[PDB]
């Protein structure tokens, strides 16, 4: 179907022989198995005394053994490439996962996209190779047990080949007939039922009127037409297993007759008639499973194209080239708007900031604005339908995206810690061209030393989740730590922070301060520090900014900024 | 456990234990038709008698229609039981339902309350007799198997029980010990699938700072550690079946090294150990069929005491004797507040509201607290929780609910129709007091004449849901016309019509002003004319009275029902 999966499974191809050739030795042994009650009853019982039951124990053991190291080596030889496969698909979903754009990972699948590299990508090799294990099992105990019934009485197998096929016809007739009999009677009682419920819905009706009496006597023949339209669904599938039971026994007749014809008996005898009639009766798990093989494999390559779509979806859009090797320059936004993909009211009006080289901007927009919305695009995560942002005088879309995204920092409260000692932590991405010392120092300039300083293994100790799991103010000033070290030109701070606690917010401002020193700042302003040292401020209502005015003029004259200043205070 | 059942069952006993004999019947037919392998493999085909081959094939027919005639004599006369147990159990659950107060059916819904007459009832029958079915007949299947058993071989037939519990415990100590190590390494899968999730997470940080390769090296090692240990589930969880096979095959290798033994067996003939062998294969059916019988039965009375919780409740208070025959007098609220049994904010205040003789009152409202729930107190629907509703000088309380609501009437869009031909919908319990003449007489002041000659059979044709499904309009038509028949000398409008229908807003302001000649009414106030034309204004303002003058005075002072007219025009 959408076999292009094999090229991940043909480097491992060898360990699906493997597992085919212990499969068959699997289904050899199903069928060697039953071929000892020959031997055990003709020859061992009846025939004569001895000589065949002290044998034969030992081969029901040593045919166990081989079923179950057969059953482990064919279980492990599948279990190998079925989790050499699950891996390198998992791991080229999250190769691909890790380079496209932030709008797939916009709410559009969240936690289900955990479900599509640890789910939907084990059903890929857990239902499309769990249909290779029931098609070479069952499917060499199928033709196992035709080489053991053809073999020891061919003249009854082929009668078993002739009226198995008509028993089953008839009884797929008979069964469907009667669930066909007894739905066209579900419908009936669904009709009586529904009008019971018309019963009980005016009981209030029935309350005021006084017909507690001539309600309940309509209820002694709508009582007595579901139980009478109850006794004809069981009267009708209740006859049907009576039925399939004396066609299929009827066969057995059948066929016992033949065996009494001396033309068949003669090579019959008692224990080939128990291998031949013991044998159609292990034949019919093989061929129930072999009917679920391809509702597997189309089910376990159904899920191979949930994620064969995500893994040649669109990847972010890398169309430019002009790279920087320093933003020391000018960040300006013309005639921009941004809509969310996936909604039609545009997130972003017509915008026009101009953010001058060294000097901070803040933007107020306690109303839910959408501020965090214009932090987004400089930093290239979202595309803006119309409009332009330059830096340094060109536009962003012409800018490469690792170079863009290298010279802008996202200074934010909700930052994520990642699984590794906090040391990479700080010069993530970067780790082996900047050194511990580099390090050590930027974390003593942001002063977020202390909270490293106080924990077990130093500076060498796992700060991600599942870990030490420090608290958000001490989360905050590891990313600061994180700027000082990559001096990122631009800054993009979030400041939602609310947490007042000293401790906290002292060494936060402190090492805020020194961030901003000397860096472009577009701001989301809760703070009155940063709000009123801002060389520039913007207050946004909805979507196009209001006021584009400096501190002093905004909170002198009304406006907008100056109520929720009011608000503020 | 909750048996309070039996006495249901009792006058059908008849019909259980000629479902026991047809069952204990249908059991000695699974046990003599496995019985027949001695025959057949000694006596037929063992030998080269043909003879034993000729009357068998009849018998494997003649006790297949024994099996298929006492499966359904043992189906019919068990859903006779389980038929006529959930019929006079259905109408006693509807017995009462339908004479027990209102916070029922608002407390649970006609859905729910469906369920327990239509589900719940006949899963107690479904329950409480297939746990009597596999009771009567594997345990009558059970005990036809020990002893065919020990008939043909008690010797061999005591080792397969001394050997069955020792290795029933061993496969359920490894089974268990393998389930336990099995969770104990997939509780470290779901932490190694937690840690990729802390991966997938923080995609925005990994976009900016560029570790679009240090984060697919990490994953390198987290999907390899998914994989290495994804396969040492199925390298724990695959070498457990082997094991609890090979101990089965030690099992068999042991009981057929002891049929070697002269002394202890070798009375066996081959038939012998096939109707003993695949007799204990018949015997495991008929023991996994008896450990979820007590897990049936206490699911077919744990859906039994919810209909005796149902059963066997709170109806509805008839603690008042005083009987009114023709209630011609005024109806008083007096300080009534009543809240929403199952409600903590009141829905009234201290309300103070008088009806009297002859004259009709509009309650005035919109948002509808404390305003529909006013008519429900004079039909004594709910219960106040604080004052009285004096009527004809006596509280509601004192009066008899029988007595009481025949008295009184809601004319309003939303009455129920009951599923029988429009002339008891029309007389409901009152049929055989009040003649056809009377309701034709009834109709035709009512004006719902007209739609009457229009359908199928006038006065005898089915009007209810499941049948003609007659419109709105119609429906009030008939409502009033039932209001005009019965003569109940209180009248509770609610004229929640809000609909300009075409040649019938004439005809419903006729008959409207028909039945106000007399008939004191309470008005739900959403009608201009009804409005103008009453003698006293009510008006509510969420839970309390703001007005209580007439129209007049009340439409000059704007007040609220000035407030009204304005919503009004």
């Amino acid at each position: 179907t959408f076999r292009r999966l094999w090229p991940t499974i043909a480097p491992f191809k060898a360990g699906l022989i493997v597992a085919g050739v212990a499969l068959i030795l699997n289904a050899a042994s199903d069928t060697f198995m039953l071929s000892l009650l020959k031997p055990l009853l003709d020859d061992g019982f009846g025939k004569t005394d001895r000589s065949v039951l002290v044998w034969m124990p030992l081969v029901v053991i040593g045919l166990m053994i081989l079923r179950g190291i057969t059953s482990y080596v064919s279980s492990y030889c599948i279990s190998w490439v079925s989790g050499k496969v699950v891996m390198t698909m998992r791991r080229r979903l999250f190769g691909h996962m890790m380079g496209m754009p932030v709008s797939f990972f916009d709410k559009q699948s969240t936690g289900t996209l955990l479900s599509r590299i640890t789910y939907d990508s084990e059903q890929v090799a857990s239902s499309s190779s769990g249909a290779l294990i029931t098609v070479v099992r069952e499917g060499a105990s199928i033709i196992g047990l035709f080489i053991m019934m053809f073999y020891y009485s061919w003249q009854l197998s082929i009668i078993l080949i002739v009226l198995a096929p008509i028993v089953s016809i008839a009884i797929r007739v008979v069964s469907k007939r009667f669930r066909n009999i007894s739905k066209n009677m579900q419908n009936t009682m669904g009709q009586v039922t529904t009008s019971a419920e018309q019963m009980l819905k005016g009981h209030k009706e029935v309350l005021i009127f006084g017909g507690q009496e001539v309600e309940t006597k309509r209820f002694d023949k709508v009582s007595n037409r579901m139980r009478l339209q109850g006794m004809k669904m069981v009267s009708a599938s209740s006859i049907s297993d009576p039925i399939i039971q004396l066609i299929a026994s009827l066969a057995l007749a059948f066929v016992l007759y033949a065996a009494s014809f001396p033309s068949v008996m003669d090579s019959l005898t008692a224990g080939t008639i128990t291998v031949v009639f013991s044998s159609m009766i292990a034949l019919m798990r093989p061929l129930k499973s072999l009917t679920n093989v391809n509702a597997q494999f189309q089910r376990g390559m159904a899920a191979c194209q949930t994620l064969f779509t995500i893994l040649d979806s669109e990847q972010e859009k890398d169309e430019g080239k002009r790279v920087i090797e320093r933003a020391t320059g000018d960040v300006e936004f013309r005639n921009v708007t941004f809509t969310y993909p996936g909604r039609d009211v545009p997130a972003l009006r017509n915008i026009n900031l101009k953010i001058p080289a060294g000097k901070t901007v803040a933007l107020v927009g306690r109303s839910g604005s959408g501020k965090s919305t214009i932090a987004s695009l400089i930093t290239r995560f979202y595309d803006i339908d119309e409009g332009e942002i330059l830096m340094d005088g060109h536009d962003l879309r012409e800018y490469t995206l690792a170079s863009l995204r290298n010279q802008v920092a996202l200074v934010s409260q909700n930052v994520h810690l990642f699984n590794d000692t906090v040391a990479n932590n700080i010069a993530y991405a970067r780790t082996e061209q900047y050194s511990r010392e580099q390090i050590e120092e930027a974390a003593r300039m942001a002063y977020a030393m202390d909270f490293i300083n106080k924990m077990d293994n130093g500076l060498d100790t796992v700060i991600g989740e599942n870990g030490v799991l420090l608290s958000g103010g001490q989360r905050q000033r590891i990313a600061i730590a994180r700027a000082l070290l990559r001096d990122s030109p631009i800054l993009i701070l979030d400041e939602a922070t609310s947490a007042l606690d000293t401790e906290s917010e002292r060494a936060i401002q402190a090492a805020l301060d020194e961030l901003q020193k000397n860096r472009t700042s577009l701001v989301i302003a809760h703070r009155l520090s940063t709000i009123e040292k801002a060389d520039e401020i913007v207050v946004v209502e909805d979507g196009v900014i209001v006021e584009r005015g400096t501190h002093n003029d905004l909170l002198e004259h009304r406006g907008v900024y100056a109520q929720l200043h009011k608000m503020q205070f």
